[PDB]
């Protein structure tokens, strides 16, 4: 499914090139550019563990979810991957732990160890 698809067909976007962040863009976007460090981003998505059974979505709680991009504010995968879209892009995103909470977790929505799947819709992004 879709995220065996980002293993397989994912672009590695991590400096390292460790494939600890995978993304493959669902929609393309508007203009060119993307956001820089700092800017406020705002966004719809969903997410998931990658083994057992747990779905978080911005769409619920009823608004677009905004933070800083690039100030730790959000995982690693997350200020990497925003960083790479354009407004009105969708892209998915597979996170390795290390790139998300690592070998300690945060429960009880994130297990030790935890492979995540994203979808992000980029919606709008402006300097602080
Ligand atoms: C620097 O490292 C971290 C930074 C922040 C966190 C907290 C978790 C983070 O959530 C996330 O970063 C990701 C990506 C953004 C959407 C939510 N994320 C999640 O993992 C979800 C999530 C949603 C949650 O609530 C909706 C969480 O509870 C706080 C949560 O806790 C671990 C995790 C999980 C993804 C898959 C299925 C289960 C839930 C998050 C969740 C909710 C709101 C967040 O920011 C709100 C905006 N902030 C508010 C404070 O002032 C600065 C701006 C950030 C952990 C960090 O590592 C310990």
């Amino acid at each position: 499914g879709a995220p065996a698809t980002v293993t397989e067909q994912g672009e590695d976007i991590t400096s390292k090139k460790d494939r600890g962040v995978l993304k493959i863009v669902k929609r393309v976007g508007n203009g060119e550019e993307t956001p820089m460090i700092g800017d406020k981003v705002y966004v719809h998505y969903k997410g998931k563990l990658s083994n057992g059974k747990k779905f978080d979505s911005s769409h619920d709680r009823n608004e677009p979810f905004v933070f800083s991009l690039g100030k730790g504010q959000v995982i690693k995968a997350w200020d990497i991957g925003v960083a790479t879209m354009k407004k009105g892009e969708i892209c998915h995103l597979l996170c390795k732990p290390e790139y998300a909470y690592g070998s300690a977790g945060s429960l009880p929505k994130i297990p030790s160890n935890a492979t995540l799947f994203f979808e992000i819709e980029l919606l709008d992004f402006k300097g602080e």
